[PDB]
């Protein structure tokens, strides 16, 4: 049931694994 669902405004891109959320979600983040 997609356990790794980020919820991040602006996002669109669901997930199983759990490390792809860790390597999703630090990219809401990005520089400048
Ligand atoms: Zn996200």
């Amino acid at each position: 049931d997609r356990p790794y669902s980020c919820d991040h405004p602006g996002c669109d891109k669901a997930f199983v694994r759990n490390h792809d959320l860790i390597r999703h979600k630090k990219s809401h983040q990005e520089k400048a």
